[PDB]
């Protein structure tokens, strides 16, 4: 078997050339091979365009051929941090390859021509976000890592003390949401649909003209009322003046980009009625509308002058609202602002974190009145909040631990949604209409509604159930399906789930169907006297429970193990959330500290062992992963993450102490004595050596380093500048 380390960009990138030399000696002792793949920006950027290039200048579509593999039961995939390209990325990157003599087109700034076209076209499909999408096959297993865990009940991040007496409290829609005036079916076949307005007129507009549904696939049509949404809204504006707390809205701008935008519009109107009341049309003609945040509209306003009139009418509206939660005190930016600012999924743990306050115009902590318009998940948030108003506050030195089993395969839901949904224009109806002519679904509209349409596909919800088992067993813990008897979609899901289920050995197993509030319930009672309850959910509750859990449990979502089991029964094991941080890179070129945490890598690594003990039959895996495990702990036990500070431990320093305690376990373990005689002597070797190895690796620290380049570096440079001790090299490569 094979496990394939992705050759990324930046920081991870460098921290590849001193770590993977030391996977792949470890691991070939399993006879497991590990080897490289080059999905950088600059790599993807060379096999877009081989046609241009000599023999030896072709990289070979690595992306394409790990998009390949992930099909097979062959998959093993450890996926580091990389580049999603802007455009200023993607030209420096251009520019760099050029200036290295491979021969590839600008991006064209006017496509006019064909060729252009094409290039342009070409060029699209490597910016952004191109490698997540083609690598994750499947859906999602998150945890907390029990080796930060266990640091954690050691060094407990700080919870703040919540009191009997708060007035914070989650404020959601009652009826007319999406979760109320959902309708969801189960295709019986497949079937190519249409989705069509029809106003009262009669005038029929085709809103998507091609839907392919698949046999068994589930689909969701559903509509926010504009009217019941404004009602709701001002409502709560009312609420938080009068109980004298801070007026807050939780969103989810950046990912529900259709929707989430429109919903934000409807706030800002809402708190600045008046405003609206007074220059309504005006404003909304001009396309001021709030959408774009409360910033935009301040911006826009010097174009109208009777702008100043205006900006003297909002700046009134916040003299006499209630007073809003701030992003920014020392800037005036308020929640209002700017519509990707506070983030439902982040912003909802720090504040119930933080005693349950936001802060306020004074930088000081307050109540708040949480607005979550959509009523679907609302209530995971209050039950949390009433649990700690009541308990007090979560104590992580005993608390037990939520892993998440999610519902993700080919964008299932809500984050598939984005292109079925619409702004309705007109009174009227929205069907969902079969080739044969039949109305699937249907939905009474008014002019400003939102409809949405979702969809999951019966193959990834036969996969998420045998994970939630698959996960229960192995690990012991219950597992608690999420799905709301209130909701069309999870109706037809429990379904299912009943049905699959029966496919699977459950004797012995702890599996149950409770709604979300009903599951929150019981996950937080189990959590406070230090047991452990798996949360089986869809897409959206993966999202928020995986960043809900662990901030209360370990202060930070940023640490956590993130597996991919794969459709064809292999495994993706991505190490980080995070982006490949230039800084990271800008410090050793300008004085050779690499501040990099490989953490998240450890952690992959031994679960990626995992899998090829638990699918493959490979014993030795499960050895090097115990062994490993152990070290990670010794690891962080003894504060050897890197340090930010030139002179202290870097990333290739925190390297060696996790190879040194690697081998020492690996020597001392009596499940495999073979193992053990082979990892004697490099555990004497790397001991013997540790004084001498670790002074080498703070002695090359200090001064300007030569990368050979940025996006795409020299990599004999690479090698000698991340691999520099040959005292270390020798124990290793001998291995
Ligand atoms: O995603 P994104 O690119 O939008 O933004 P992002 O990854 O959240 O922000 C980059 C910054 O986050 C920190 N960071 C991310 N990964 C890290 C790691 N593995 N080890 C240590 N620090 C890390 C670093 O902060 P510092 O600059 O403070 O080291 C880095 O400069
Ligand atoms: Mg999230």
């Amino acid at each position: 078997a094979k496990i394939i380390w992705t050759r990324t960009d930046e920081a991870p990138l460098l921290a590849t050339y001193s770590l993977k030399p030391v996977v792949e000696a470890f691991a070939a002792t399993a006879g497991i091979e590990v080897e490289t793949r080059d999905i950088s920006l600059a790599g993807r950027i060379l096999a877009q365009f081989p046609e241009r290039l000599t023999e030896d200048q072709k990289v070979g579509n690595a992306l394409a051929e790990l998009g390949e593999l992930a099909k097979t039961p062959e998959a093993n995939i450890i996926k580091l941090p990389n580049i999603s390209a802007s455009v200023p990325q993607l030209k420096a990157a251009i520019k760099e390859l050029q200036d290295q003599g491979y021969d590839i087109p600008e991006l064209p700034d006017n496509a006019t021509t064909d060729e252009e076209k094409d290039i342009l076209a070409r060029y699209n499909a490597v910016k952004g976000s191109a490698v997540n999408p083609v690598l994750r096959e499947g859906n999602s297993d998150r945890r907390a890592p029990i080796a930060v865990k266990n640091f954690v009940k050691k060094f407990p991040h700080r919870m703040g003390e919540w009191s009997a007496d708060s007035k914070t409290n989650v404020a959601t829609m009652d009826a007319n949401d999406f979760r109320h005036n959902e309708k969801s079916i189960i295709l019986d076949a497949a079937d190519e649909v249409q989705i069509k307005h029809i106003a009262a007129d009669g005038t029929e507009t085709i809103l998507k003209d091609s839907l392919k549904l698949l046999e068994g696939e589930v689909l969701d049509g559903t509509v926010l009322s504009a009217k019941a949404l404004d009602a709701f809204l001002l409502e709560q504006v009312a609420r938080a003046k009068a109980e004298g707390i801070l007026f807050s809205a939780h969103l989810k701008a950046t990912m529900m980009k259709v929707s989430d935008p429109i919903i934000f519009g409807h706030v800002v109107r809402a708190y600045f009625a008046d405003v609206f009341a007074q220059y309504g049309e005006q404003l909304l003609a001009a396309g001021l509308n709030g959408e774009n945040g409360l910033a935009a509209i301040l911006s826009g306003l010097e174009s109208l002058d009777n702008g100043e009139e205006i900006k003297a009418a909002f700046e009134k509206g916040l003299e006499d609202g209630p007073d809003l939660a701030m992003v920014n005190s020392a800037r005036g930016i308020t929640n209002l602002h700017v519509p990707s600012d506070v983030i439902v999924d982040a912003s909802m743990p720090a504040m119930i974190r933080t005693s349950g306050h936001m802060w306020n115009k004074d930088d000081q902590e307050q109540d708040t009145l949480a607005i979550i318009p959509d009523s679907s998940y609302a209530g995971v948030y209050q039950t949390v909040i009433e649990d700690c108003r009541k308990n007090g506050a979560f104590d992580p030195t005993t608390m037990g631990t939520v892993p998440n089993v999610g519902l993700m395969a080919q964008k299932a839901e809500e984050y598939g949604s984005h292109d079925k949904t619409f702004r309705i224009e007109a009174d009227g109806v929205v069907q969902v209409v079969s080739s044969n002519g039949d109305v699937l679904i249907e939905h009474d509209v008014e002019a400003n509604d939102i409809w949405r349409a979702c969809q999951v596909k019966d193959a990834p919800i036969q996969d998420w159930v045998k994970l939630a088992v698959t996960r229960s067993r192995l690990s012991g813990m219950p597992a608690v399906f999420w799905l709301d008897p209130e909701r069309a979609h999870d109706r037809n899901l429990a379904s299912l789930v009943e049905k699959y289920l029966a496919d699977h050995d459950t004797e012995g197993l702890d599996i149950q169907i409770l709604s979300p509030v009903e599951a929150t319930q019981l996950s937080i009672d189990r959590i406070r006297r230090g047991e452990d309850t798996i949360s089986v959910t869809g897409n959206v509750l993966r999202d928020y429970n995986t960043d809900l859990f662990p901030i209360l449990e370990l202060g930070t979502s940023a640490k956590m193990l993130s597996v991919v089991p794969l459709m064809a029964g292999g495994g993706l094991f991505e190490t980080g959330a995070g982006g490949s941080a230039p800084k990271h890179v800008q410090q050793v070129q300008e004085e050779n500290h690499l501040r990099w945490d490989s953490l998240g890598e450890f952690l992959a690594l031994a679960e990626s062992f995992r899998h090829e003990l638990n699918n493959n039959g490979n014993t030795k895996a499960g050895v090097l992963a115990d062994a490993l495990d152990k070290a990670t702990e010794k690891l962080l036990n003894e504060e050897k993450s890197p340090s930010r500070k030139v002179g202290e431990i870097d990333n290739r320093g925190s390297h060696f102490w996790l190879t040194k305690f690697w081998a020492d376990e690996l020597a001392a373990q009596t499940e495999d004595a073979d193992l053990a005689a082979t990892f004697a002597p490099v555990a004497e070797a790397l001991n013997t050596g540790a004084a001498d190895i670790d002074a080498a690796l703070l002695a090359v620290q200090g001064g300007a380093t030569d990368l050979g380049g940025y996006y795409s570096p020299n990599e004999e440079k690479l090698t000698n500048i991340m691999r520099p001790v040959a005292q270390f090299n020798e124990i290793v490569d001998a291995l």
